[PDB]
C-alpha cells in the first residue's frame, strides 16, 4: 500500500515543482519510477555526509536500471563510495576561470560532475547512454561550460549542462527528477527537451522564480 | 647509525638513476631530504593498495616540510587519503584525445596528478610553490599536455609535465625524487632545470635508456 501511495504521488508530482524536503520527497517516490537525476547538493561534516548518504541511496532505489544521476559536488570520493549507487565516471566541468587567484595553488576553475548509475543486488550495469546525440564538443570527459551569470540564485549551475545529462541517458517522455532543484534548471532542460520534470526544495521563493521562469522562457534549447 | 646510513646513501645516490626496489630505495633516504617527487606508479587489489600506502607513507617522512609529491595515477581517491601525505589539490591532465571511442561513455581522455604535502604530527601545511614561474598556460588546475608520443617507454608522462611540478616547488639544487623512474622523463626535467635528481627503477633495462637519454639530449627546457 506504500507502493501504491507513491504512485499515487508520482502522478501528482510529474511536471511540478513541489516544496519539500529532499530526503521526504525521494523517499515518496516508488522504486524503479526515474530515468535520470541532475542535481548540485547544498551546504557537522560526519552528519553531512551520512545525510548525503541517505540521499543517494534514496536515489539508487527509485532510478531506473540503467538510469543514470549526475552529481555535481561544489574527499569527496571516499564516502560517495560508501552508497548503493555505482560511481560510472567522473565528469570535469571546466568552468573557464574563477576569481579566486589566490596562488598557493593552480586556479581552481573546475567542479566535479559525478556519473552515477543504479545498482541492482549489488551488481554492475551499463547506463542508457547515447553520445551521439551530442555536438563533438561535449562528447569528452571535460565540458568548458562557463558559468551563468545571468543567474540570480546564489550557485546554480547552467542549463546547457543538465540539457547534456539529460538528452543523452532519456527518451521524450521520461521523468528528469532534481531533488535539490533551486532555481529549476534541471527542470526547464527536461522541459525544454520534451522530458517530464520534477523537483523538489524547501524554497517557496525559489519555487516562484521556477514558475516565473519557466513562463518567461520560450522552452530554447541551448544545446546543438 | 641508521640515520648515518641514510645519510650517506643519500650522498651515493644524488644525480643518480638507482636500480632498486622502489619501498627499499626509499626506506634508504633520511627523513626530510626531498624537497619534490613526480612520479607515476606501475601495475591483489588490496595488495596493491597497502603497497601504494606504505610507498606514500614512506614519501611523507623523507619529504621536506613544505615539500610536493605529484602522483600521476593511471576509486582511487578513497585509499588515497588513508595515508599520512596530505593531499592538497587533484590537478587535472588533459591529453587532449585517446583512442578509446568506446561510446559507452565520455572520452576517457583525463589523467589525475594527486599534489600531496608532508603533514607533521598530523597537521597541515602550504607547500613551497611558485606559481608566477609558469606561463599563464599552466596557471590553472587543468594542463593540456599531448602525450609523449616519440618516448618508447610503455608508459611514461612528458618531460613537460614534470617541469612544471619541480619548477614551482624547488630551488636550483633542490633534489627531485621519482621512485618508479622508468625512462628518467623526472630525473631528465630536474638535471636540465639544474635540480638534483634521484630516480628508483628495477629496470637495468630503464637505467640504461636513461643514461643514453641523458648524454643525448641537450638539457633542452620544454617549458616558457
Ligand atoms: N534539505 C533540503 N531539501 C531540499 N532542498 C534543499 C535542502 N537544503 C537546501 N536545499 C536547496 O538545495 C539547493 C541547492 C542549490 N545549489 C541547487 C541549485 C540548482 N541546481 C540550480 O541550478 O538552480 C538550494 O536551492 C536550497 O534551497
Ligand atoms: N617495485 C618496483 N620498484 C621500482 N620500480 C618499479 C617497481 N615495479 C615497477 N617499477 C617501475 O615503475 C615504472 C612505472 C612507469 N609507469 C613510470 C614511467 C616514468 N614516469 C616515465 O616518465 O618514464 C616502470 O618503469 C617499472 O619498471
Amino acid at each position: 500500500n506504500s507502493d501504491s501511495f507513491q504512485k499515487k504521488k508520482l502522478k501528482s508530482f510529474t511536471n511540478k515543482y513541489v516544496v519539500l524536503d529532499s530526503l521526504e520527497g525521494l523517499r515518496s517516490l516508488p522504486d524503479n519510477s526515474v530515468q535520470c537525476v541532475v542535481t548540485s547538493p547544498p551546504y557537522n561534516e560526519d552528519d553531512y555526509q551520512k545525510w548525503q548518504l541517505q540521499i543517494l541511496n534514496e536515489i539508487n532505489r527509485i532510478l531506473k536500471p540503467g538510469g543514470s544521476a549526475f552529481y555535481n559536488h561544489k574527499p569527496p570520493e571516499k564516502f560517495l563510495s560508501d552508497s548503493d549507487l555505482e560511481l560510472y565516471q567522473t565528469i570535469i566541468w571546466d568552468r573557464g576561470s574563477t576569481v579566486n587567484q589566490n596562488a598557493r595553488y593552480f586556479r581552481p576553475y573546475v567542479e566535479k560532475i559525478f556519473w552515477f548509475t543504479k545498482s541492482i543486488s549489488g551488481e554492475s550495469t551499463t547506463p542508457k547512454f547515447h553520445r551521439d546525440r551530442l555536438p563533438e564538443y561535449f562528447k569528452g570527459v571535460i565540458w568548458r561550460i562557463p558559468p551563468d551569470k545571468r543567474n540570480k540564485h546564489p550557485a546554480p549551475f547552467p542549463a546547457i549542462l543538465a540539457e547534456i545529462c539529460i538528452l543523452t541517458t532519456t527518451e521524450e517522455g521520461d521523468l528528469v527528477l532534481d531533488p535539490f532543484a533551486g532555481s529549476g534548471t534541471t527542470l526547464v532542460a527536461a522541459a525544454s527537451l520534451k522530458r517530464s520534470y520534477l523537483g523538489f526544495d524547501i524554497s517557496s521563493k525559489y519555487q516562484k522564480m521556477f514558475h516565473q521562469r519557466l513562463a518567461t522562457s520560450k522552452s530554447k534549447v541551448h544545446l546543438w
